């Protein structure tokens, strides 16, 4: 029937009607309370390893845009701090607002930010990405928050490459791209056990998101807000607020790196 989305009846609210892991125990995203996050001694140092990061393509799902990597070796990966074994970077995308004061999907003491940046990986204990999201342990989300500032040099080739990828399906080439330009100075996270943000929902992700934002310019977000979630030949629908709002913790507990 009509596949999921982020518009008024197929969004964020009437997933649980055909995934009712929606309502789940271990689902994303969270607000991140500063107060109640304790530090974990037993976290060891996190190592984000992209020096060797290989893109290929950007292409528009419907949904956000996704940046693919060649995953066919440990050479980005990502390691230590809460994960056991080897996680190999797939992909990253964002998830952004309608304007500049919502957007982002994790929020701290209930604040949004403009945009998140997600760089998606997935155990190698596992075959490939298909399999490891079908397990607890499966994959590692590094989450990063976008404020409004200083243009980003580090994003500048991302978004002027959107305009040639407006609608759902399009694609193109995208090579010689350096993840660590989207990445902050400090390292310091929170991390807890959750899920998907966007359906299937899979409750299959160890969850590190950045304490300190990148920032980005007003006007390098607006060019997210040009792609657009239809195909071609079908109403124009803005791609904007394509985030999930925050989801209940139950029981679980969000740790921090630092004390
Ligand atoms: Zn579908
Ligand atoms: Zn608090
Ligand atoms: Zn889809
Ligand atoms: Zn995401």
């Amino acid at each position: 029937a009509h596949h999921w989305g982020y518009g008024k009846h197929n969004g964020p609210e009437h997933w649980h009607k055909d995934f009712p892991i929606a309502k789940g125990e271990r689902q994303s995203p969270v607000d991140i309370d500063t107060h109640t996050a304790k530090y974990d001694p037993s976290l060891k140092p996190l190592s984000v390893s992209y020096d060797q990061a290989t893109s290929l393509r950007i292409l528009n799902n419907g949904h956000t845009f996704n940046v693919e990597f060649d995953d066919s070796q440990d050479k980005a990966v990502l390691k230590g701090g809460p994960l056991d074994g080897t996680y190999r970077l797939i992909q990253f995308h964002f998830h952004w607002g309608s304007h500049d004061g919502q957007g982002s999907e994790h929020t701290v003491d209930k604040k949004k930010y403009a945009a998140e940046l997600h760089l998606v990986h997935w155990n190698t204990k596992y075959g490939d990405f298909g399999k490891a999201v079908q397990q607890p342990d499966g994959l590692a989300v590094l989450g990063i928050f976008l404020k409004v500032g200083s243009a980003l040099p580090g994003l500048q080739k991302v978004v002027d490459v959107l305009d040639s990828i407006k609608t759902k399906g399009k694609s193109a080439d995208f090579t010689n791209f350096d993840p660590r330009g989207l990445l902050p100075e400090s390292l310091d996270y929170w991390t807890y056990p959750g899920s998907l943000t966007t359906p299937p929902l899979l409750e299959s992700v160890t969850w590190i998101v950045l304490k300190e934002p990148i920032s980005v310019s007003s006007e390098q977000v607006s060019k997210f807000r040009k792609l657009n979630f239809n195909g071609e030949g079908e109403p124009e629908e803005p791609m904007v607020d394509n985030w999930r709002p925050t989801q209940p913790l139950k029981n679980r507990q969000i740790k921090a790196s630092f004390k």
